[PDB]
């Protein structure tokens, strides 16, 4: 397994008010210019949100929501700072109930 770390957000928010997919298209064009590894994703509707040990935060989730997660904590401390409207944890994949940490529910 691996440590994820996630920022996040409402659909409203993230897709449509401040479309973060912007500032990730513009760190992965950036990342393939120092031939880095993409260690970064946008998930719409994040299947990982539905784990038991996430219970709390689903709790407080919009109903339609959407994660960038990564495996750099780093990020995810800005993308945080950045946003600030978004709920941040991390976890640990793959497991029995994260099988795959990028799947959506959609």
């Amino acid at each position: 397994m691996a440590t994820y770390y996630y920022a996040l957000g409402s659909q409203k928010f993230l897709l449509e008010e401040e479309p973060f997919e912007e500032v990730l298209k513009e760190r992965r064009r950036d990342y393939g210019e120092k031939n880095k590894e993409i260690d970064f994703w946008q998930v719409i509707q994040p299947a990982f949100l539905n784990a038991p040990e996430l219970a709390e935060a689903k709790a407080k989730a919009p109903e339609k929501n959407v994660a960038i997660v990564s495996t750099n904590k780093s990020f995810i401390v800005w993308v945080k700072l950045r946003l600030e409207y978004v709920l941040t944890g991390e976890f640990e994949a793959p497991s029995d109930a994260i099988p795959d940490p990028l799947a959506s529910l959609d």
